């Protein structure tokens, strides 16, 4: 059993903020950060989640007068303690998050938990597994420190044979760092009425390459914000308001100008990351990754959308909305 009515918050880990500021608060959102000179997996190149930005860290790491490590001296009972808080913690805000409808993905299915809630919980858990293992990005230098006290801690409180250790030691604490996951889905209870959370409604076993976990990510956030981009444009063009020359104008031109734009921005990490995915998983295709995954990605011809040849600027100013955003 779990810790039911027995409360813990933890300094460090606020409220999230990666898609924007939970209402009454405004902006503060994170971007997605893709790099060049940097591996991740076995090649080149990643473009960073903002939630994973946002990971709680919780008394891993001691945010005060500078930064520094909170697991220096820590035995890996303590560690794998602070790991397990970290966890619950990161459930709680995530839950939050997706409750309140902030989180892009958010903006409610099927066992009755907030829409997105249990991708950004699964997610969230393969970022600490892959913080723990040591196999995921070195952007933060105090991300770094924290691999490298674990792997201390983990060689010198076990019997040797080596981040081999490291891997088999995730592996035995795996279950219970689910369970903590598990337990927060179950504390829900105390706090909604849509259902009775057993805490198996994001699966009963941990989920399920990081790399591709950040890039289905990307995936269901850009399909989601991309039918809302349709969603406003027909809203806005559909009413026919056209001026004659017949070009669309107004309210309509704005929310078409909207998804050209946002389309522009989102270019840059689509080719990156579809790069990066097919040339390493050979004969698999980017599109049929997130189309596979998320319904909202179906309606998304990923090849028209981000297309690079010469007549498709001219032709189609507003891509695959082109229609909608026309006159006739």
């Amino acid at each position: 059993s779990c810790d039911l009515n027995a409360t813990n918050y933890i300094r460090g880990c606020q409220s999230k903020t990666y898609d924007g500021k939970i209402f009454p608060g405004k902006g503060g959102e994170k971007q997605w950060i893709c790099k060049d000179t940097i591996i991740h997996g076995d090649t080149n190149g990643a473009c960073i989640p903002p939630r994973t930005q946002n990971l709680c860290v919780g008394e891993l790491w001691d945010k005060s007068y500078g930064g520094r490590s909170n697991i220096k001296n820590d035995t890996k009972e303590l560690l794998k303690e602070k790991i397990k808080n970290a966890i619950h913690k990161e459930t709680e805000l995530l839950y939050e998050y997706h409750d309140t409808g902030t989180a892009i993905i958010s903006k409610n299915d099927p066992n009755g938990l907030p829409k997105g809630f249990c991708h950004a919980v699964q997610r969230s858990f393969i970022d600490y597994k892959n913080m723990i293992l040591g196999t995921s990005v070195n952007i933060y230098e105090h991300i770094g420190k924290l691999q490298e006290d674990i792997k201390k801690i983990i060689e010198k409180g076990t019997p040797q044979q080596s981040t081999e250790n490291v891997n088999a030691w995730w592996k035995g604490i795996e279950r219970e760092m689910w369970d903590a996951v598990r337990c927060a889905i179950t504390k829900i209870n105390k706090k909604n009425n849509n259902s009775i959370f057993n805490g198996d409604e994001c699966g009963v076993s941990p989920p399920t390459d990081q790399s591709v976990s950040w890039f289905k990510e990307w995936g269901e956030q850009f399909c989601i914000e991309r039918l809302r981009y349709e969603q406003n444009i027909r809203e806005a063009c559909t009413e026919k308001k056209c001026i004659n020359s017949d070009k669309i104008q107004g309210a309509c031109k704005r929310k078409c100008e909207k998804y050209k734009k946002y389309i522009s921005e989102k270019k840059q990490e689509w080719d990156k990351q579809k790069t990066k995915y097919e040339n390493k998983y050979v004969g698999k295709s980017a599109s049929d990754l997130l189309k596979e995954n998320y319904p909202e990605c179906i309606s998304a011809n990923f090849d028209f959308i981000f297309n690079d040849n010469i007549e498709y600027k001219t032709y189609y100013p507003y891509g695959d909305y082109s229609s909608i955003c026309s006159c006739e």
